[PDB]
């Protein structure tokens, strides 16, 4: 499974959903997650993220390990997203800010 980590929060570019063959991204107010059962690990999404927020599960930084289980739980509750949309309004002021997990919205 590929995992969306911290820098997606409040950026949510959605470029990643274009390339997903199996449409396993699920959508929150300010973040996207990958559903781990559905991802086939084709890795096509991770060059597409402008925030470079997607990682193969086995490559998630030590300080972002929380996101692996977060993606699994929120994918069970959030709606499927299959079409790119606009980036959040202020997405490039927040691109690159560390510590955005405290802004995540359910
Ligand atoms: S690794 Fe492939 S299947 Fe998994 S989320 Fe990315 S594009 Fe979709
Ligand atoms: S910012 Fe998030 S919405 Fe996709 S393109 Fe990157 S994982």
């Amino acid at each position: 499974a590929f995992v969306v980590t911290d820098n997606c929060i409040k950026c949510k570019y959605t470029d990643c959903v274009e390339v997903c063959p199996v449409n396993c991204f699920y959508e929150g107010p300010n973040f996207l997650v990958i559903h781990p059962d559905e991802c086939i690990d084709c890795a096509l999404c991770e060059p597409e993220c402008p925030a470079q927020a997607i990682f193969s599960e086995d490559e998630v930084p030590e300080d972002m390990q929380e996101f692996i289980q977060l993606n699994a739980e929120l994918a069970e509750v959030w709606p499927n997203i299959t079409e790119k949309k606009d980036p959040l309004p202020d997405a490039e002021d927040w691109d690159g800010v560390k510590g955005k997990l405290q802004h995540l919205e359910r």
